[PDB]
């Protein structure tokens, strides 16, 4: 599914991401925009052979099992295909584990490079939340 901005904002808010570990909702929406373009089905392969899955482009080396990433931890205890669902529950629950991991949202390279230190409130402006 390709989310609309406000639609995703509302879903992320419902799943407890607004202010999760101190990151306002706008951060999460920004990160989803530049990671996946709001498309739950986005995949992208890395040079290391791992792949990133879903709206938040969660990586198969650490976080999910895709059956093809040797010596990967599956710290979210999920098949990586669960991350591509139109229901973002799994992506959100895994993202909460990642963000808790000690590097915060810097784990998301597009967040660091395109959202961090910008006016991220702009990503939820106009939305009914
Ligand atoms: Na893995």
């Amino acid at each position: 599914k390709v989310f609309g901005r406000c639609e995703l904002a509302a879903a992320m808010k419902r799943h407890g991401l607004d202010n999760y570990r101190g990151y306002s909702l706008g951060n999460w929406v920004c990160a989803a925009k530049f990671e996946s373009n709001f498309n739950t089905q986005a995949t992208n392969r890395n040079t290391d052979g791992s792949t990133d899955y879903g709206i938040l482009q969660i990586n198969s080396r650490w976080w999910c099992n895709d059956g093809r990433t040797p010596g990967s931890r599956n710290l979210c205890n999920i098949p990586c295909s669960a991350l591509l669902s139109s229901d973002i529950t799994a992506s959100v629950n895994c993202a909460k584990k990642i963000v808790s991991d000690g590097n915060g949202m810097n784990a998301w390279v597009a967040w660091r490079n395109r959202c961090k230190g910008t006016d991220v409130q702009a990503w939820i402006r106009g939305c009914r939340l």
